[PDB]
């Protein structure tokens, strides 16, 4: 097997989880230790269903920028035995565009799903259902509901978490390594 498929299948295997909150199904990315990230609008409660079992959330941190604008990412710390494979090395130090990126979705309804989004490019401000959002990026692919939390990647580098769309374009919250320090 080639390398870009291996990396994506490895992600699926040890870092990308099927989850359910009171808001529906999402893809969850485990980053390291007991630390994971979800789209802010998944609104994780005191517990979250992960794959096959209810897992308690010890702490949740919705990220905003330095003038307090939404970044659309929640950092959750899980009460689990498992430590995630530390993938913080694959996350750039600053938000990074990409070409020929792939969106990795993993949900009960959309399991192990690989979506050839295009090049990924910058955006900044997004109006997502009345929530103004910064540090977002864009890909000209018609993503759809149920794909939030999906992992944007290209060439072994984890760069965004899918958060929204419009039927012709998809938008992710950019990832940077300092979020997970
Ligand atoms: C991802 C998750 C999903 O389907 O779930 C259920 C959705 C619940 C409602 C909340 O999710 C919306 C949201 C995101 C961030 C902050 C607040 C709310 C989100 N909203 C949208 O994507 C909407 N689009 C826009 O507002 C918009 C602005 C610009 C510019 O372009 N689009 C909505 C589609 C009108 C949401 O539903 N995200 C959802 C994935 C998208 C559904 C449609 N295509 C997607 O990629």
């Amino acid at each position: 097997m080639g390398p870009s498929l291996d990396f994506a299948l490895s992600l699926l295997r040890r870092n990308v989880r099927q989850v359910q909150t009171d808001q529906g199904h999402f893809t969850m990315l485990g980053v390291r230790d007991r630390l994971a990230v979800l789209p802010r609008h998944s609104q994780p409660g005191k517990t979250i269903w992960i794959e096959h079992k209810l897992v308690n959330i010890l702490d949740a941190v919705e990220l905003v920028d330095e003038q307090g604008v939404n970044l659309e990412l929640t950092l959750i710390t899980l009460d689990t035995n498992e430590k995630f494979r530390d993938i913080t090395k694959f996350i750039p130090e600053n938000i990074s565009t990409a070409s020929d990126a792939t969106l990795v979705i993993n949900t009960e309804h959309m399991p192990s799903m690989f979506v050839p989004v295009g090049d990924v490019v910058q955006y900044g401000f997004l109006n997502l259902s009345g929530k103004p959002t910064h540090r977002t990026m864009m890909y000209n692919f018609p993503t759809k509901a149920g794909q939030c939390g999906g992992v944007v990647t290209s060439v072994g580098k984890v760069i965004g978490i899918h958060i929204g769309g419009n039927g012709r374009q998809g938008f992710c919250a950019g990832l940077k390594r300092s979020y997970f320090a």
